[PDB]
């Protein structure tokens, strides 16, 4: 029930738009009691996506309680006049350091270390194996929604109808072509998208965005698995590569068995590259 939520009034104070307009009206918010910050997702609400709304909250509420998806902290509504349109504001956890696209940006020649790869990706595989264990597909894995806080802890956000989104790290079965007329999201079509974002940490951009997005939408399902550019890459990174890239769905690794792959599973300077991190995010 929306009628139990409280206006924002005296709990939640909007600073300024967070990234730019990556995630829409998606802002860094402060708790007016403690300073604590927030990152506050705004959106309209009409008498119709009443229900349709109560579910998105639901499922924040339900699985974000794990340490690789953003926590829930809560909902409220900044009612308008008579003559419409109130406001619901979801209040999350703030990743201060923002997203892994940032990460890649910000550092010289937009690579980054391979154990920098294998340690954001585990954490990747670690939020959606929460999410599948619990039936629910992400959707829209890529680098722009793994968030990193100033600890260097990797964080999942945005997960699952007006607009078709950005095409590059969809998986071949998302995209409706002939054989596929009915193009379905599976639970490893998360793990294509992971591989594209693991690719994107490597190279600075996800393999086709020279191509015009209809262009790129065309070429996924048609193209063979994309490939890393350099060779400089270690054998258990391509294999990871390869093993996430698995063009038929049917035979690509569950997120359990990419979890036991030797690139994410072998990590002994697990606690070096965390430090690493920390000190890159430092440097703002
Ligand atoms: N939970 C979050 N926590 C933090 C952010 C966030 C993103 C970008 C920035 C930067 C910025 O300050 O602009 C820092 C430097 C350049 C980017 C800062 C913070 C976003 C979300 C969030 C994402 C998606 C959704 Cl759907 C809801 C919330």
């Amino acid at each position: 029930d929306l009628s139990s939520l409280r206006d924002p009034a005296g709990i939640f104070e909007l600073v300024e738009v967070v990234g730019n307009g990556t995630y829409g009206q998606v802002y860094k918010g402060r708790h007016v009691k403690t300073g604590q910050l927030a990152a506050i997702k705004v959106m309209d609400v009409t008498e119709d996506e009443e229900e349709e709304i109560k579910l998105e909250i639901n499922m924040l509420k339900k699985y974000s309680h794990h340490r690789n998806i953003a926590t829930y902290y809560g909902a409220f509504i900044k009612k308008s006049p008579p003559g419409h349109d109130d406001q619901l504001w979801l209040v999350m956890e703030f990743c201060g350091a923002g997203s892994i696209t940032d990460l890649v940006k910000n550092t010289k020649g937009n690579t980054l270390k391979e154990d920098w790869i294998a340690y954001i990706s585990r954490e990747i595989l670690r939020g959606l194996a929460h999410l599948h264990i619990h039936h629910v597909i992400h959707r829209d894995i890529k680098g722009q929604n793994v968030l990193l806080t100033e600890n260097a802890e990797v964080k999942l956000v945005d997960f699952g109808n007006t607009f078709i989104g950005t095409p590059y790290w969809m998986a071949p079965e998302v995209i409706a072509c002939d054989e596929n007329p009915d193009a379905t999201y599976d639970y490893r079509s998360d793990l294509w998208s992971c591989g594209i974002t693991a690719i994107e940490m490597a190279e600075g951009a996800p393999p086709l965005c020279d191509m015009h997005p209809m262009r790129a939408l065309f070429l996924i399902p048609r193209n063979p698995p994309p490939r890393l550019k350099s060779k400089k890459w270690s054998k258990k990174f391509f294999s990871f590569i390869e093993g996430c890239l698995v063009k038929n769905y049917m035979q690509r690794p569950s997120t359990e068995q990419l979890l036991k792959h030797p690139f994410i599973r072998d990590q002994p300077n697990e606690r070096q590259v965390r430090i690493q991190l920390k000190d890159h995010i430092d440097r703002t």
